[PDB]
């Protein structure tokens, strides 16, 4: 089974899904390997090929420092790459559902990974079970990431930022000029991501390069006004000129610098990385997206509240324990092995440790906020508070502003709020509805009976299917068979949202209402 595209034939593979077929084209070449010269560089377009490309295994993982805290623990090691890393990892991949479909819905994925880490090839982003159960067609892509894919001297052409960002828009436009040869419809083109792959996905509502590119939008645990997901252009500037003299690249004429570091190899980069920052956190984006003036041409809060983003639909929503993983990761007292009860001074302890540069004012505030005990006498209330404070001030709040600030230019908006703990969660229970967790039900791993979800697990799991491909084929999330409940549109003055959940399903108004007052409108001022 071959498909020609516009760059030459490629051929796939067929897969058997739940009694049925599905085509996969892994490994799609979508620009120049941006090696050498083309290092930090922004992508270049494909130049032809004379013979069939094998698209029939996974493309290599982009360079990237591996999380190595919990060495053979599958809850960590399951975000980890499982292809080879290269600089030459620019592919995407391709699930379409057999027999080939006439004008099909198509869904972008863009990983996470907080712009340092990431791949297409994970095992939760197996895009085959979407194609075979709503017959859309799928898409992921690998894009640079870490300094490799964001190191930014703006306005510098050898280094200008955003690199990582224009690889998932040169995706993008591969899948415009070239997916109605797999059977897809690119008037119908959903992106959806995850925490920086929903950051990515918010971005690209703003940035004017992906305007005609893509119809609508999912935003799962992520959005570019978040306080991790843009950087700073001073700030962009300090940790390039931090990571230059680490690797002995210092020089005067800033596209000197550069070529030095176009020679240093890939590892000597990466394990520089890490120092950068000299105020690091759990949440530290060492290099992220800035404000470049091309893929993003001013900051992205300005656009925002002045409406200058693409007109259309979004779904956009968060899990209930979105903080809990970070927890682990830096704050004393926390650990995946046992259950992290935490004094009320170790709490404070763990202020400091996700708020470095914040005044003692501004830590007694959040510390009001959040000790305000439904019983004094639980135990949990301190290791709760803190998963609470990080969860809401870097996930729920700021995804809950952009929602409301999106919807009051007029569009159609649907909240989410998924509060299942996986039956399969390899982290222990007191961290409950974790960050990322939500992902394998979206891309339909518990229909998968031979796994040990539970029966409860696989409608939930089939509704959700559903849901996202109602959205992204017809704007609206709905699931109308099966005597659901109907998700309402979040406007600005109501703010209903949707629970998901195994149990029941509610609708619901102001989720942490008073949190959110707290973080989006008092603690900026702090
Ligand atoms: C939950 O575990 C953390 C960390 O536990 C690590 O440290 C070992 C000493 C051992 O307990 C093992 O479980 C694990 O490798 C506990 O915090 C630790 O407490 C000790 C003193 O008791 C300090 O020296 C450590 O620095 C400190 N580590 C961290 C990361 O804070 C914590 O006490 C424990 N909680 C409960 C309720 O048992
Ligand atoms: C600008 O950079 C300054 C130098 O960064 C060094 O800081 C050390 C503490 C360590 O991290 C080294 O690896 C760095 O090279 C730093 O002192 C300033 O604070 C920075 N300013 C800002 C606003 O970030
Ligand atoms: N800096 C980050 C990292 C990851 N996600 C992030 C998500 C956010 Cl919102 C912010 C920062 C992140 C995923 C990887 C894992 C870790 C742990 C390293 N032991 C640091 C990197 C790489
Ligand atoms: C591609 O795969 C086919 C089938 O496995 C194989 O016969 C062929 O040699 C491979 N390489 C090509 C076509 O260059
Ligand atoms: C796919 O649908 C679009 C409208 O969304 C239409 O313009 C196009 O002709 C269709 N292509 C087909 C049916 O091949
Ligand atoms: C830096 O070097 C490049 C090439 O070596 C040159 O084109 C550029 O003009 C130099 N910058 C300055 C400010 O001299
Ligand atoms: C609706 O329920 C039936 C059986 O109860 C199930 O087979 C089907 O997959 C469900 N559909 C959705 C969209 O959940
Ligand atoms: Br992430
Ligand atoms: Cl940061
Ligand atoms: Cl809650
Ligand atoms: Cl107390
Ligand atoms: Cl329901």
């Amino acid at each position: 089974i071959i498909i020609a595209t516009k760059n030459g034939k490629v051929r796939g593979m067929q897969l058997t899904v739940f009694g049925g077929t599905v085509t996969a084209f892994l490994g799609i070449p979508y620009a120049q390997p941006p090696l050498g010269r083309l290092r930090f560089k922004k992508p270049q377009s494909l130049t032809k090929w004379s013979d069939i490309w094998n698209a029939t295994k996974y493309a290599n993982s982009c360079c990237q420092n591996i999380d190595q805290s919990f060495p053979g623990f599958h809850g960590s090691e399951m975000w980890n790459p499982n292809t080879d890393l290269s600089e030459d990892c620019l592919y995407l991949n391709v699930w379409i559902p057999a027999p080939k479909p006439k004008n099909a819905t198509v869904l972008i994925w863009i990983y996470g990974g907080g712009f340092q880490t990431g791949t297409s090839s994970l095992h939760v982003y197996d895009g085959k079970f979407l194609a075979r159960v709503e017959r859309v067609i799928v898409v992921s892509m690998n894009y640079r990431v870490g300094a490799l894919g964001f190191l930014a001297l703006p306005g510098n052409p050898e280094a200008p930022g955003n690199m990582g960002l224009f690889d998932q828009q040169l995706a993008l436009q591969w899948v415009q000029k070239n997916i109605a040869a797999f059977g897809g419809n690119p008037k119908s083109v959903t992106l959806f991501g995850e925490s920086a792959g929903a950051a990515s996905v918010s971005l690209h509502l703003l940035s004017p390069g992906s305007h005609s590119l893509f119809t609508r939008a999912i935003l799962q645990s992520g959005s570019f006004n978040a306080p991790w997901a843009v950087t700073s252009l001073y700030e962009a500037r300090n940790r390039t000129l931090n990571l230059a003299k680490l690797t002995g690249c210092s020089r005067e004429n800033e596209t000197e610098i550069i070529k030095c570091l176009r020679n240093k190899d890939p590892q000597e980069i990466l394990l520089n990385e890490a120092f950068v920052v000299p105020y690091g956190t759990p949440l530290s984006v060492n290099f992220g997206p800035t404000v470049d003036g091309d893929f993003l041409t001013d900051m992205p809060d300005i656009l925002l509240e002045l409406g200058q983003f693409k007109k259309t639909q979004i779904l956009v929503g968060v899990n209930k324990d979105e903080g809990t993983a970070f927890l682990v990761y830096g704050a004393p007292g926390f650990s995946k092995d046992n259950n992290s009860i935490i004094t009320r001074k170790e709490f404070q302890e763990g202020l400091k440790i996700f708020f470095p540069g914040v005044s003692e004012f501004g830590k007694e505030s959040i510390l009001f906020h959040y000790t305000d005990w439904v019983d004094d006498q639980r135990p949990e209330n301190y290791r709760e508070a803190l998963g609470d404070v990080v969860g809401d001030y870097n996930f729920i709040c700021p995804a809950l502003e952009f929602t409301k600030k999106f919807s009051e230019w007029g569009n159609n908006a649907f909240f989410y709020y998924f509060e299942h703990r996986s039956s399969k969660l390899p982290w222990p229970e007191w961290m409950g509805v974790m960050h990322g967790y939500e992902i394998e039900f979206v891309f339909g791993l518990p229909l998968e009976r031979r796994d040990q979800y539970t029966k409860a697990e696989e409608i939930l799991s089939r509704s959700i299917v559903k849901r996202w491909a109602n959205f992204a084929k017809y704007g609206n999330p709905q699931e109308t068979q099966n005597q659901s409940t109907s998700w309402p549109v979040f406007k600005s003055t109501e703010q209903k949202y949707l629970t998901l959940n195994t149990e029941s399903t509610r609708i619901m108004t102001k989720l942490r209402a008073q949190q959110c007052r707290f973080w989006t409108s008092f603690f900026p001022k702090v």
